[PDB]
């Protein structure tokens, strides 16, 4: 199971780790992808997760979009986890660099409550442009299920832990 995590609350845990490496080791029931509405896994966590699946996540995602159309910002869909997890929960957090409503970050984290345990990144953090300290606060105040957060950047992980109220 999950190891080396620091407990933040009753249900939120955090570790300085590469989420792809964490997914390969653990093979969680659910790995969360930091998706966009088009499921175009080009960069950040999405590009890294997709590259780990040898592009199978993108092929599956393109078929999903061809059938269903784009997701909503704040929404999600459950697809295969391929070689990383049983399932991948593709969650769309608001992209601040695209002028999207930061208030949608709470709606995005609410998707986690449909799963008892998840391996996840901080939503809207990184290339999505939101403040990761704000994302962690929304996570602990929204998610009630067991969430194991993987933060790739060591310096950011340290900042998040040392500033956690
Ligand atoms: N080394 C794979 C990787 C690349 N980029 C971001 C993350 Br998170 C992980």
């Amino acid at each position: 199971s999950f190891s080396g995590y620091l407990k933040l609350t009753d249900n939120v845990y955090i570790k300085n780790a590469d989420i792809v490496e964490e997914a390969k080791k653990v093979k969680p029931t659910v790995v969360v992808n930091a998706a966009n509405v088009y499921l175009k896994h080009g960069g950040g966590v999405a590009g890294a997760l997709n590259k780990a699946t040898n592009n199978a996540m993108q092929v599956e995602s393109d078929d999903y979009i061809a059938t269903n159309g784009p997701l909503k910002v704040g929404g999600s869909c459950v697809l295969s986890g391929h070689n990383l997890a049983k399932h991948c929960l593709h969650v769309v957090g608001p992209n601040v660099n695209k002028g999207e409503d930061i208030q949608l970050l709470k709606s995005a984290y609410e998707n986690f409550n449909q799963h008892e345990v998840l391996l996840a990144p901080l939503l809207s953090a990184g290339i999505f442009g939101a403040d990761p300290i704000h994302s962690l606060r929304v996570c602990v105040d929204t998610v009630r299920t067991n969430v194991y957060l993987a933060v790739f950047d060591k310096n950011l992980y340290d900042k998040l832990v040392s500033s956690f109220l």
